[PDB]
């Protein structure tokens, strides 16, 4: 049972005996046990040398002598058993000769006997040889911690983790050391190792039993080449033959301009145009004091149209009614587009072309439904595990709480629904994704990721217990074990804590530790706070009919985990989310809402009816108010927004809930306007003795018509130039609030002039109007009261001085500006979304993969192709999955966290021969056919290619013959690499065997804020076109081949890129015609363009700060209501500043006088109190993108235009406004 003398030249075994008595059990076919025989070395020769020559290259010494220990039958085995660990190494040749350098020198060295003592036999009869089942083995430290040092950073692309990890047992790639990767190796409870073999790593100094001496060989360096090979380890695979280079400094961020943050530049923009204009106007007052009718035209012109409308009353009120109808009746037509993809982002972008690409050609990314779970009120524990320390446990890890989520989880897996369509019940086997047996798939196929994936759904298993000693003590192994076990070392087919259970999930994959738990730091798996349970369902076009069938199992997935919510309310806090919920829930509420917002119809109706009236009784004002003007008014307000939603339903444009929901409760705020000041002017208006009332109507619309025009088209303009924007939302928004614009301006100067006259007609009887059947406070105020205020000189430089100052620190408050909108912000306030948005951001710990999808003109058959993509030896350095490694090793300047995966280097690596993976049939029915690595006949010695001295690369006939076989070849014991679960959809192959497009997976770092998505997608492209410019240098590639960074966000958040410089050249295009109209129809005053200019540019200003102050964040649906805030204000500065230019006071005082009390006292009346319903109903939206970007921007520029218009303005016209318009004062003396 030992080995009696060992001095030199003997060997401790030699036969191979029969099988190992003691294991019985195994994963794959094992290796039979030598038997004990302590004696002299053999001559080798012949075919045993050249099998020696070939199995171990680092036994053979010279053509003729070569001793060694072993038979024909032991290197066959040997061979044999080595072909998954080959399989798995290969990659680097240098750790793959360093271990099967440690396994032949155990095996079939010379001078065995001088490291291996033969510890326990078992006797197989009187008359033979025992045979040996354990023993110890003797090694430097130096020579095994080179040996794994040499292996330590070799990888397994389509694991995405090292290959050590798969190698150490219980302790992972992270904590594995020399000493327990030897270890496991001799450790006979995995299921692999044939025989018990005791490692001990004897230091040098250290003193050692009578004649053995510690083993020290060979061990080839990582970067250093062994003869002819020229097959130099790269650093990815093994971490010590690349230059160094320092990390790289961070890009310039987006929401950056030029070398300079966007606010500063925002700063400069307005300060220079603000300093400029004032600068010119002060200008033009000191050389007036030194200096010590297109007015008429339009008069005319409109007194000629209303004087013609007021004549044939009920006609033109026909054909508005008719025009109105007609147009309104599109809404039949009418069409709802609720996916997010679609209003998000426009059909023709950069990304949706990316998109478009990516799931023609592979397919559309899959459906990911998740459930987060974490625990109330359970408090943690300590464990005392086997084989590692003591570990704390989080409170949701308890086991009772895993029970019952396994009853959930089975629950939910055979839910069944009925489908309408095609008359059968649909289960989860119908319509989930499985990534083996993706054909005549069953349930134990489907993808499901959770914790209990590692007990493969198995309630017996789960509440399994064994007794196991370890170091001479016997313990108790439970589920923990097997769970720290399997989240240290995902990659196990079989636990060696006395259980044999499969660390892998049921349907034949790994689980990950952040796929199936989260909430945690470093590797303390056992502490996560957060349970992850993760359905991928396939996704199809929206057109196919497969779609609805998922929906509808999505739908059911809803209810049944609301249900579960709500049941255990007393032990979990339960977040989960569909594919469908944020098409669902962004939705939901456009209607439910809506007849609340319907009141601020009946508001306005009402404060324009009594607002006309309604005095000198207080108990008579039924009669006395002017309702009939109220009802013209939100009657011309609906047919405006009627006709322009079904006018855009005519064309084929649809419509969506910024539609809906804001468009007529804007135009509501904007429309009404003109008619108000419209009526009160006539009302302030006397007639002349013998006029008829039509020329006094005629001469009324004479006197304001020029300023109703201006203010229609500066709006309508603004909102088209506003309709620039990508977003589909926004540009119909725009578009409907426009035309709903100009036909309000078209029914106020006919429908609304004819109601007036008939409304006098039945005023001059003295009679009540229809449906009730020479001073104002308003002018006494503001003549006695607000103008003597206002306009006094001890208060004219301090609203100077204050609006200056609050104008400086809105500038200074613009710095805090955020770019983009979170998904949350979307959602409604009472959607269960946003604890799954807070859950997410909180637990999970791995971003959404990302794909570099390559396009077709790259030939991957080509030796120069596969140089430049893989990244196993003898591949080109700075390589595409090198690049993206690089990249990989730096997460914080670039937001990608896992390695991405390959389908090349995993093809090459398949291709191997000395990996036992492709093979050939030899003889028989299917001669020259592949033969899988599952058949275990006789009939497949032939290998796919021939032994080479350097790395594997196939010709082009070989690589078109032989990809379809590796993309339809499941992984299995045998051969752990194959591509029918991780490459089969991303190779795309055309029927001549061509690659047309490829993708390469990667995992991003968690992304929490609009912020890193856009970060992320900004880092993704520039590494993208990094790999694309030096892929086009390789000979015959297409000029149009490029590499492009898929992933679900991008079509989200690729707006957010472009969104300020977009915003700014919009804005100032929004500027120039506005000034170009108020310049123009109010006679070519520069000094009057230059005030309402000056005016407009202090509202927008301030309405940027106070917004950036709030919270609200810029984007696109922020920009189109500045641009909104641009045409809305020439509301509250025009009128007043038309009032002061059309006077014939002597000075500036007395012409700010009389211009403040009546147009101040019409503007106020009409345009701030007719805002305030329409705009402040917003605020019981329930949809959280109403509720801040609709209501409060709205709400702060009318408050801004209100403090503008009423206080600042009258004061810069006293100061700064223009000179006498001499043309009125000779009108006035000639006509008097
Ligand atoms: C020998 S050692 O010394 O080195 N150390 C011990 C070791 C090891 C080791 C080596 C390689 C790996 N993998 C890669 O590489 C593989 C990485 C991922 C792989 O692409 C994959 C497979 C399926 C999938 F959906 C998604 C991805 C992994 C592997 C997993 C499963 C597998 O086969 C399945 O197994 C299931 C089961 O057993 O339950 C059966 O149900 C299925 O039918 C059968 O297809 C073979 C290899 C993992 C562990
Ligand atoms: C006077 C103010 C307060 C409201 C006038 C505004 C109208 C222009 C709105 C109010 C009611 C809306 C309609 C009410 C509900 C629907 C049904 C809607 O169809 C669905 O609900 C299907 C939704 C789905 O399938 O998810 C299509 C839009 C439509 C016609 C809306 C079109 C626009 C309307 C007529
Ligand atoms: C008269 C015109 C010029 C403006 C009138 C509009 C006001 C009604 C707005 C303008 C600024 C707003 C404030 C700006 C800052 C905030 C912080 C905001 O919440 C935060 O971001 C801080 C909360 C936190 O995270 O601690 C709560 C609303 C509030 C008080 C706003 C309350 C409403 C205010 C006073
Ligand atoms: C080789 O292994 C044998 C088997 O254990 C060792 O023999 C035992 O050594 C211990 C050490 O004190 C003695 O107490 C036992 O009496 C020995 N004999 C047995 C178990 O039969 C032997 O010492 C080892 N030799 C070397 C060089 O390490
Ligand atoms: C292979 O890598 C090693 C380590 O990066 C290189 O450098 C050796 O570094 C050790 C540690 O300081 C020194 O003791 C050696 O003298 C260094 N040189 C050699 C030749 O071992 C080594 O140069 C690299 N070899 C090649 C060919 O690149
Ligand atoms: C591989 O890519 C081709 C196109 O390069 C895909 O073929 C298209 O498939 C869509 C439907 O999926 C058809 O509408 C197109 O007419 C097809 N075009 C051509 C040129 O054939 C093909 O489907 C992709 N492979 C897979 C498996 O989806
Ligand atoms: C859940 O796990 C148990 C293991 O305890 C499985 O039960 C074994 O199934 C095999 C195959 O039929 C039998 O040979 C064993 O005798 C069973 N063991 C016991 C204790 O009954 C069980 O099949 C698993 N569940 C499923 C659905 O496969
Ligand atoms: C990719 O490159 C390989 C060679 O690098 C091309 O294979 C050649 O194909 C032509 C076509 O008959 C043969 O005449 C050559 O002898 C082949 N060369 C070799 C080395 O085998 C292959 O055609 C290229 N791919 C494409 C799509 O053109
Ligand atoms: C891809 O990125 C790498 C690293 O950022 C670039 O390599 C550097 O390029 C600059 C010039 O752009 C050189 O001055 C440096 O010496 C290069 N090396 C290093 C280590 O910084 C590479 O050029 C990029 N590819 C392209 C096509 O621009
Ligand atoms: C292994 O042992 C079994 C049983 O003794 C025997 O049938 C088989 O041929 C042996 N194989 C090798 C390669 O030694
Ligand atoms: C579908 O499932 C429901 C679930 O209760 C069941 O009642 C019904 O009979 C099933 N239909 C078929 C055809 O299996
Ligand atoms: C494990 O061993 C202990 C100690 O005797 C014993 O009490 C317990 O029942 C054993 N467990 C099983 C499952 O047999
Ligand atoms: C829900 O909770 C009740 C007790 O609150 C329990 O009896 C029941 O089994 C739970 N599950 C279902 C599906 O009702
Ligand atoms: C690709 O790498 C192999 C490594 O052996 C080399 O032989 C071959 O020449 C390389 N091809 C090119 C085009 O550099
Ligand atoms: C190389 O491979 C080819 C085809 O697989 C085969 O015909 C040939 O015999 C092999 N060996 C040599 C030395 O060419």
């Amino acid at each position: 049972l030992y080995t009696p003398k060992h001095e030199a030249g003997v060997c401790t075994f030699y036969e191979e005996c029969g099988k190992n008595p003691e294991l019985s059990g195994g994963l794959t076919s094992l290796s039979n046990v030598s038997c004990l025989s302590n004696t002299p070395a053999r001559h080798v020769t012949g075919e045993h040398l050249a099998l020696l020559q070939r199995i171990c290259p680092r036994l053979y010494n010279g053509p003729n002598t070569t001793f060694a220990c072993c038979s024909t039958k032991q290197l066959l085995s040997l061979e044999s058993s080595m072909s998954i660990t080959k399989a798995l190494l290969t990659r680097c040749p240098a750790c793959s000769d360093n271990f099967v350098s440690l396994h032949c020198h155990n095996t079939c060295s010379p001078d065995q006997s001088l490291f291996i003592n033969v510890t326990r036999v078992v006797e197989r009869g009187a008359g033979e040889p025992p045979a040996v089942v354990a023993y110890e083995a003797f090694y430097q430290r130096s020579f095994a911690e080179k040996a794994y040092e040499s292996c330590s950073q070799v990888r397994i692309p389509a694991a995405a983790s090292l290959a050590v990890g798969s190698m150490c047992g219980v302790y992972g790639s992270a904590l594995c050391n020399a000493q327990r990767w030897l270890n496991f190796q001799g450790d006979t409870g995995n299921g692999l190792a044939p025989l018990d073999i005791t490692f001990h790593l004897l230091e040098p100094g250290q003193a050692l039993p009578d004649g053995i001496q510690p083993l020290n060989g060979k061990i080839a360096p990582c970067n250093e080449s062994q003869g002819d090979d020229s097959a130099v380890c790269s650093c990815q695979d093994c971490a010590a033959s690349c230059p160094v280079i320092p990390p790289p400094e961070a890009l310039r961020p987006s929401f950056y301009m030029g070398r300079m943050p966007g606010w500063l530049a925002l700063i400069i923009i307005f300060t220079a145009v603000f300093v400029l204009l004032s600068a010119v106007l002060v200008r033009l007052r000191v050389v007036s004091n030194r200096n010590k009718s297109p007015h008429t035209i339009l008069g005319r012109f409109f007194q000629n149209w209303g004087t013609r409308v007021a004549s044939w009353p009920l006609t033109v009120l026909a054909l508005s009614f008719i025009v109105v109808i007609a147009l309104a009746a599109g809404l039949t037509f009418i069409e709802l587009t609720t996916d997010p993809v679609e209003l998000w982002s426009a059909p023709k972008s950069q990304a949706r072309k990316e998109k478009s690409f990516h799931d023609e050609h592979f397919g559309p990314f899959f459906r990911t439904n998740q459930i987060f779970v974490t625990a109330r009120n359970r408090s943690s524990y300590k464990y005392d595990s086997l084989l590692l320390g003591s570990k704390n446990f989080s409170g949701i890890l308890s086991l009772d709480f895993l029970l019952e989520l396994l009853e959930l989880q089975e629950r939910l897996r055979h839910l069944q629904v009925w489908s309408p369509e095609a008359e059968r019940n649909i289960s989860l086997q119908d319509i989930c994704y499985a990534p083996l047996n993706p054909y005549n798939t069953s349930l134990s196929d489907c993808c499901v990721n959770s914790l209990l994936q590692y007990f493969q759904n198995n309630r017996t298993l789960l509440m399994l217990t064994a007794n196991q000693t370890l170091n001479g003590q016997t313990s108790l192994v439970d589920w923990k074990d097997h769970f720290l076990y399997c989240a240290n070392a995902p990659l196990t087919f079989k636990d060696g804590t006395s259980l044999a259970l499969s660390c892998m999930a049921d349907y034949g994959a790994p689980v990950f530790p952040f796929l199936a738990v989260g909430g945690y730091q470093g590797t303390d798996y056992s502490e996560a706070e957060a349970l992850i349970i993760t359905f991928s369902l396939n996704n199809y076009p929206a057109d196919d009919p497969r779609m609805a069938q998922a929906k509808l199992w999505e739908e059911a997935f809803l209810k049944e985990m609301e249900s579960f919510q709500r049941n255990t309310s007393d032990k979990f806090q339960v977040a989960f989310s569909a594919e469908r919920s944020l098409e669902d829930e962004i939705n939901r509420t456009t209607i439910q809402d809506l007849p609340v917002f319907a009141v601020s119809y009946i508001i306005v109706f009402l404060y324009i009816s009594l607002a006309l009236g309604s005095y000198s009784r207080c108990s008579r004002v039924a009669v006395e108010s002017k309702a009939t003007l109220g009802l013209g008014g939100v009657i011309v307000v609906l047919g405006a927004v009627l006709a322009a939603m079904g006018f855009y339903s005519y064309l084929g444009v649809p419509s969506s809930l910024v539609i809906i929901q804001v468009v007529p409760f804007l135009v509501l705020a904007v429309g009404a306007d003109n008619i108000f000041i419209f009526v009160l002017e006539y009302q302030r208006l006397p007639r002349m003795p013998g006029e008829q009332r039509e020329a006094h109507i005629g001469r009324t619309l004479g006197s304001v018509a020029p300023s109703m025009l201006l203010c229609s088209l500066s709006e309508a303009i603004c909102f088209f130039l506003g309709a620039l924007t990508p977003m589909p939302a926004v540009r119909t928004f725009a578009l409907t609030s426009g035309l709903a614009i100009i036909l309000d301006f078209l029914l106020q100067m006919t429908a609304f002039v004819a109601l007036l006259s008939l409304d006098s007609k039945r005023q001059e009887a003295s009679r009540p109007d229809v449906l009730c059947c020479k001073e104002g406070l308003l002018l006494r105020f503001f003549r006695k009261i607000y103008a003597p205020f206002l306009l006094h000189r001890f208060i004219r430089p301090v609203v100077m001085l204050l609006f200056l100052t609050l104008f400086g620190a809105n500038l200074y408050l613009m710095c805090n500006i955020n770019v983009g909108l979170d998904q949350e912000l979307a959602l409604p306030k009472d959607s269960y979304l946003i604890d799954y948005f807070l859950f997410l951001n909180r637990y999970l710990e791995v971003g959404p993969p990302v794909y570099f999808v390559t396009t077709s003109g790259f030939n991957f058959s080509s030796e120069a192709g596969m140089n430049a993509t893989c990244s196993s030896a003898g591949c080109k350095s700075f390589s595409l999955t090198q690049k993206i490694q690089y990249a990989s090793e730096f997460p914080d300047q670039s937001y990608v966290a896992i390695a991405a995966s390959s389908w090349v280097d995993d093809f090459i690596d398949w291709l191997t021969p000395s990996s036992s993976c492709c093979r050939l049939y030899i003889r028989g029915p299917h001669k020259d056919e592949f033969c899988p690595s599952t058949d275990t006949s006789f009939n497949c010695l032939k290998n796919c290619m021939n032994r080479t001295l350097g790395p594997v690369r196939p010709t082009a006939e070989q690589f078109h013959k032989y990809l379809p076989w590796f993309l339809n070849d499941p992984p299995n014991i045998r051969c752990p690499k194959g591509g029918l679960a991780a490459y089969r959809t991303s190779v795309n192959l055309s029927s001549d065997g061509q690659v047309i497009a490829s993708q390469f997976m990667a995992y991003h770092k968690p992304l929490r804020n609009s912020q890193d998505f856009t970060e992320a997608l900004r880092a993704s492209r520039l590494l993208a076109a990094n790999i694309t410019a030096d892929l086009r240098k390789v000979p015959g590639t297409d000029p149009n081949f490029e590499v492009f960074p898929y992933t679900i966000s991008n079509v989200f958040y690729q707006q957010y890129l472009t969104v300020l410089p977009e915003g700014i050249f919009t804005l100032a295009l929004c500027f120039v015609p506005t000034f170009v109209v108020c310049y123009l129809l109010l006679g070519l005053d520069m000094c009057s363009g230059i005030l309402n200019l000056l005016s407009i540019i202090m509202i927008l200003v301030d309405t940027i700060g106070l917004m950036a102050v709030w919270g609200i964040s810029y984007n696109a649906v922020s920009l189109i209501n500045l641009v909104t805030a641009v045409g809305m204000s020439v509301e509250f500065v025009s009128h007043i500043t038309r009032s002061f230019a059309v006077s014939t006071k002597p000075t500036r005082l007395e012409r700010a006088k009389d211009a403040t009390v009546f147009m101040g006292s019409a503007v106020f009346a009409g345009v701030a109190m007719t805002n305030f319903p329409g705009i402040l109903i917003l605020g019981f939206a329930q949809a959280q993108l109403i509720q801040i970007f609709f209501f409060r921007l709205n709400l702060l520029i009318t408050l801004l235009g209100l403090l503008h218009g009423l206080v600042f303005l009258p004061v810069v016209l006293s100061y700064l406004g223009p000179d006498v318009n001499q043309a009125l004062v000779q009108e006035e003396k000639l006509a008097s």
